[PDB]
């Protein structure tokens, strides 16, 4: 008789239980007490007691066991930087001796730490330089002497590489047996700085000015170098010698990126490079030479990947999966029909043969063994929004087994997977449409060992609450399927008219209509406020082939915007939608599209909310922006850069109720972007509503800020919909 | 029919439907003034033809922001390419036109980006400041003499003020003072080397790809203040063979003892200049009197001549120590100081003496000395009918202080009770400006016979337009608290019914020496709210307000955010007790200090106010500037007043905001009250889970004065108020 309230969402009354494991062998894995588990039986017992480090003094944020299990690294003093980057203090614990190591310790304010893949070698980054420890208690060797704050990054990424290329702070790649440590070096000397105020605590008298080298569209980019150093032959008397691997000649002719690093074998590494115009990428295969101690990347072994219709990869070229001998690999590339499928490449020839095909896409290669290739795709039922684990037989490609399709077809249609070190076991994670379900399997016969978490605890509670449902479906548009989803209020009556809120992202390769179960803001709006919240994947959206995804190439703020308006038009004709009460909201790219929609003059939407929106593409970073827009120069794409601003649509905002929200310490979509929107609206005399968030960044993710923002939006929406 | 059906609408206010006409004039002699096409109106007769046709600069190729005529009337100075900096400071291009040779001077032109230019008071000598250095031209077509060589952007200022001196001390960018016949050029020089910078984003036009970080040396409470030196150069002994020699005048020993300020410069004669210095603890000030020694070519401030002004109740002066007005021989002066009773009156000082003698007395105050001849002293005060919010011109006989004549009191007693005055070069004529309660009125007067010569502007065009519109009225009265009178005003809706219950907006400033209850006629936002929206908008001068003596004014000394806050709440309680207020609909708004008082009121937990708007509020006194803040608050050190610094933040009241509806407005490019202060307020309301309305103004400053921004904020505020009061 009670509903899922805003408070329920904000305080997580109804917790979604996870089951996070970290494999350590081919049949064992860890689980947070921190106990070990057996995939076979489930026996053993404990690894570390709930409070053995009670007498540490500091509060432990995370742990990391060495591969051989002889040492555990303890992380504390965590200071977040950007999305993936941060700073921490570290101590190492000898698991055998049962004592904290106190000689030659890892320094304070360490940027990144990593074990070698086998054994207990250690590499860390401090003050933008790389250090190596053969043994946890011996003096570390300094690898690099060039690291300078905001200027040179050794073994760590700068702003743009962090956010837009590697989705990681780390730029260190150990060879499979720990012999070689490969790293990248970024140079930002000439990359312009973004500056913004950070007000900080009330005690701070004068505001701090934050500075980060951040390349906006068409600006000077960071340059990148790639090195490889031999850790087995490290000298405590002479400096470490780093062999450089230069980019291919087809890359060195202009600005370029390093977009992938993947070790093939103990003495072979693959590198992928991307031109600044992101429609051409090359893969180098580099072997270690013992006569010279150098690395050779045969020009004949280069593999080219390009696109005539758009950019390469979903957000970057796919990563290769090497056969053990490293003379072959599989990777996802789009076929001649434009659908992303798995291609098999032989190291010493031009042609690859495709091993999957059809009008659906492979999402990822999960593991490869001697006999089988494992991958997740949206093939099941032609639904782009589902995800199932498949097995393909290497000796015969037509022999394909769906390992998750029928495990529970009603409650489970969206899977991810985690395989053991050698793929003998795998954990399946099901994310919807029913409550999440975590199961454990043996890959020898593909039967299920046991249920790891079934979420019945949560299921019991949701029995008493009036919950919304999800409709997943498509509309036909120009002889093409476009998918949408709806969070429908409980006791849904299709003869009554409901206010509708369009929830938008709609960036390139986005997908907002899927089979995932979520407890979120939409959930409360549906449950308590009886609002329908819909999402739509129009042109530019992903996992439906290049025809749809590349439709907005060089033309951002066009078709994907038009299609959201059309979706709304379509939902009005569904009969149960009150077309005097349609609203639209989105974050980031979604804030942009919401703003573009509201300023289009369509008359379809009464109101909207844009959170941290891009307002004009020259303000956003090069890597993301240029992938879709090219350069903002007269000989490239300036005209569309100038045409696709939200500012230029300010006059049409007179027709709608607008709320614009932005965190003042947004390193990503700079406050600048909203500042220019508000200025344009003021300049044409449009009244609207605003909210800044002091020192909040792109996430607006502080516990209190998070609560304030969703509360503020609730009132705005409820006000727009005449809801008390 | 023919009954008034129109009201004074928001559009009327924003679009300037009903315009007040002014009468701006500039005296050039003791019997002639200029006015706009430029005409040299004659005060007596009137035979006065065009001085400059409006077309005379058609061929210029730049728009002319402003003009200035040399005292001798031989040259005109054309100001163009004006670019605003702070409240008074700006940058402009200049060109000089020869008013006799009828052409532009093309040789040795004044440079672009000039910070200040100024004619000598006689002849046509010129002093300008460029790149922070002073330059002099004896003749407009001749090369400049460089006076200073030490000018450095943001560090060394010669002849111009820095941020805080501009805003809080001189109310001007200029720091140059010519001697009466233009022989000497006196100047201040400021040193900001160690003064910390405020930094903030300036977004600029949308074509700017990367935001700009503006930085300005800006001393917050207790921070390292700028230092100041003072010099005098003889402009007649300038040479194009040697660098100009500037004679430093040092500060008195009592000031050099710690952090001090230059707070006043006034020439007495051709060879005598008076300085006033102020201690950082602004309760002690010293006037020096410096005579030019003819043989050595130096300046001498004799220790015996030093005049000390102080206070044991608060600070000295209303905002700074008052300015002296010297007699012709320079052996004597008159200035406004507070008496034994705490009231500010004109004291008469002899140079070679200790104690002065008060020429005025009473339970009122002198507002300003306006002119002194050898026979009469002219001043404005609020004596008439004991109305602190009134203003009249008075004339006291120098030889008999019992002979005081009001010159403006009865000219028009009904439409006119608030006057200012503009005297001719030697006070033979004066223009009177009446600013209310009726429509503004401008008249011209001969001071020999005191009778009126002519009506300059009577605003009859405006009076015509108003005949048909239901305008509000004003209630100016007082209430008694602790047997002390405290004045309020109410802007009352047309057809005011004392038997009805109106919603009330409390319009607040309430900072030290503020006055919000007066006799001035105004066409503002409040006019619309009353006329169109039927909201009573009231204002109240409680403890801390000025023009009523140190007893009221110093009541909040060292205790900012206490009584003035408490008095605004009590005022609302009195208004509701008056029987015509709906106490379910009482709001409050303010700008600057009034933003702070609003915030403190809305966080008081009083229960009296439903909603409020703070525009560019102070949130915590450590964020605001040293000169204004330390005047009332002392230093934020443990051994001074830090305790009350920490106790008077709006942040610490955040919890109480759950009871009110709050709109918080601030311009992002505000160099005065930094955006910082509202950003700290919002973070605090966010931390205690309070919902509120916000609005930033991109690139606007403390004024939010851009045409479009101005219209936007008042439209936005109107919505919020109408919402709060359930008005359709
Ligand atoms: C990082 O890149 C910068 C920018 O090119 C390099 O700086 C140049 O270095 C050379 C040799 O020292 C100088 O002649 C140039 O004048 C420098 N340019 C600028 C603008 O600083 C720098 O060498 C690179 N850093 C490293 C070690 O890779
Ligand atoms: C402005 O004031 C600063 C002090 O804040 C002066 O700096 C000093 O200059 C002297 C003389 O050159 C040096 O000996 C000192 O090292 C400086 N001290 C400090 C504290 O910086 C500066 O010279 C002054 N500028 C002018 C031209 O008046
Ligand atoms: N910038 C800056 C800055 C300026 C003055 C003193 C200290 C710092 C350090 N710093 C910071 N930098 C860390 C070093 C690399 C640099 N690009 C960013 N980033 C942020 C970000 C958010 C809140 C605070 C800070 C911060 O204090
Ligand atoms: N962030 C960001 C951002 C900002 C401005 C324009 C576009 C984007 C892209 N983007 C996004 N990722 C895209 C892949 C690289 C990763 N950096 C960000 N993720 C999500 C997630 C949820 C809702 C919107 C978005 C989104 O717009
Ligand atoms: N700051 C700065 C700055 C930074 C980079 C280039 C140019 C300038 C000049 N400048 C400026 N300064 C003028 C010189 C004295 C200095 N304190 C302030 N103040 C403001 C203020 C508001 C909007 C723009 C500007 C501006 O461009
Ligand atoms: N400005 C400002 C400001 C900012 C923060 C706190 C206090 C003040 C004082 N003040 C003010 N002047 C006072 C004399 C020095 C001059 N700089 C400002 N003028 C007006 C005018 C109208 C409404 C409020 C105010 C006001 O609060
Ligand atoms: C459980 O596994 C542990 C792993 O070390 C093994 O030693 C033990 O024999 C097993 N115990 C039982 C009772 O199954
Ligand atoms: C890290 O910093 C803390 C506090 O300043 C200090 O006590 C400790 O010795 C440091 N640890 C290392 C490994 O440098
Ligand atoms: C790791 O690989 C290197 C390079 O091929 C090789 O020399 C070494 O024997 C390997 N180490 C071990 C112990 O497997
Ligand atoms: C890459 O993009 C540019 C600009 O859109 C285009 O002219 C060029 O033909 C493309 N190159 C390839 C390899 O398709
Ligand atoms: C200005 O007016 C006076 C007074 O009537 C008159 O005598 C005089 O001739 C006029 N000035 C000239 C010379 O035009
Ligand atoms: C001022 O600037 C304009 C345009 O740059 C130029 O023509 C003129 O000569 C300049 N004047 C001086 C004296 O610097
Ligand atoms: C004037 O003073 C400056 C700086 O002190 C010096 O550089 C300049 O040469 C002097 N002028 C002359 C030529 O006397
Ligand atoms: C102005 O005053 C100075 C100093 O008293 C004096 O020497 C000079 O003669 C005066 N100038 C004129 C033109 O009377």
């Amino acid at each position: 008789a009670k509903t899922y309230t805003l408070t329920d969402y904000l305080k997580n009354t109804y917790r979604l239980k996870l089951y996070s494991l970290r494999w350590i062998s081919d049949h064992e894995y860890l689980y947070k007490n921190i106990l070990v588990f057996n995939a076979e039986y489930g026996n053993s017992s404990v690894f570390l007691e709930n409070s053995t480090f009670d007498e540490f003094g500091h509060s432990i944020n995370d742990y990391s066991i060495s591969p051989d299990g002889q040492f555990i690294l303890l992380e504390y003093n965590y200071v977040k930087q950007w999305r993936h980057s941060y700073t921490a203090s570290y101590d190492i614990y000898d698991l055998n001796k049962r004592q904290l190591i106190t000689e030659e310790r890892i320094p304070n304010n360490t940027q990144w730490v990593t074990w070698s893949p086998v054994g207990h070698k250690l590499a860390y980054v401090w003050n933008n330089d790389i250090y190596v420890k053969i043994e946890p208690n011996l003096p570390s060797y300094r690898i690099t002497w060039t690291g300078k704050e905001d200027i040179i990054y050794n073994g760590i990424t700068d702003w743009v590489y962090e956010e837009e290329v590697f989705s990681a702070y780390s730029a260190l790649w150990w060879s499979p047996n720990g012999t070689f440590l490969a790293y990248a070096q970024f140079n930002d000397t000439e990359v312009p700085l973004i500056e913004y105020s950070f007000y900080s605590d009330e005690s701070l008298q004068y505001p701090k000015t934050v500075r980060v080298p951040y390349p906006k569209a068409g600006a000077v980019n960071p340059t990148v170098k790639f090195f490889v150093v031999n850790t087995d032959s490290l000298s405590s008397v002479t400096n470490a010698t780093s062999i450089q691997i230069t980019a291919p000649a087809s890359m060195l002719i202009g600005d370029h990126y390093l977009c992938d690093v993947t070790w093939a074998t103990q003495e072979r590494i693959s590198l992928q490079w991307l031109r600044r115009i992101q429609n051409y990428s090359v893969m180098d295969i580099c072997d270690y030479d013992e006569s010279s101690g150098r690395w050779n990347c045969l020009v004949a072994r280069q593999h080219i990947e390009m696109s005539t219709t758009g950019w390469v990869g979903r957000f970057r070229p796919s990563e290769p999966h090497f056969t053990l001998d490293g003379n072959s690999f599989y990777k996802i590339i789009s076929n001649e029909e434009g659908y992303r499928h798995i291609c098999y490449f032989q190291i010493d020839k031009k042609d690859c043969t495709f091993i999957t095909k059809g009008t659906w896409e492979v999402i990822g290669i999960e593991a490869l063994t001697s006999d089988y290739l494992y991958y997740i795709s949206n093939e099941y039922k032609g639904m782009p929004g589902g995800r199932n684990l498949y097995k393909i037989q290497l000796s015969d490609y037509t022999k394909v087994t769906c390992l998750s399709c029928e495990l529970n077809p009603e409650r489970c249609q969206y899977y991810s997977v985690s395989f053991s070190k050698e793929a003998k076991y795998y954990q399946l994670r099901c994310s919807g449409p029913g409550l999440p379900l975590y199961t454990l399997h043996s890959s020898v016969n593909d039967k299920g060992l046991r249920v790891l978490e079934d979420n019945s605890a949560l299921d019991k509670m949701l029995q008493n609450v009036q919950m919304p449902s999800k409709k997943l479906d498509f509309i036909i548009l120009n002889e093409t399927k476009f998918w949408y989803q709806m969070i429908l209020p409980p006791h849904f009556d299709k003869s009554k008219k409901y206010p509708l809120l369009l929830d938008v992202y709609a960036g390139p390769c986005s997908q907002k209509a899927d089979t995932v179960f979520r407890l979120n803001w939409a959930t409360y709006l549906a449950s308590t406020e009886n609002i329908i919240v819909a999402s739509f994947d129009g042109r530019g959206s992903g996992y439906q082939g290049d025809k749809i995804m590349h439709a907005i190439n060089r033309r951002l703020g066009t078709f994907e915007v038009e299609d959201q308006i059309e979706a709304a038009r379509q939902f009005s004709k569904m009969g149960f939608v009150d077309n005097k009460r349609i609203a639209i909201w989105g974050w980031s790219y979604g804030g942009y599209v919401t703003s573009m929609v509201l300023g289009s003059g369509s008359g379809v939407f009464k109101c909207g909310i844009a959170v941290a929106p891009v307002s004009r593409w020259e303000y956003y970073d090069s890597v993301y922006t240029e992938r879709y827009m090219g350069l903002p120069t007269p000989e490239d794409n300036l005209d569309h850069y100038r045409n696709s601003t939200v500012m230029s649509r300010a006059e049409n905002f007179k027709q709608v109720e607008y709320l614009l929200i932005h965190g003042t310490a947004d390193d990503n979509v700079h406050f600048q972007q909203s500042a220019q929107i508000s200025k344009a609206l003021v300049d044409v005399g449009v009244d609207f509503q605003a909210m800044w968030y002091t020192d909040e960044d792109h996430g607006i993710a502080s516990s209190t800020a998070h609560q304030h923002i969703y509360t503020h939006m609730s009132h705005f929406i409820k006000q727009c919909f005449s809801l008390p």
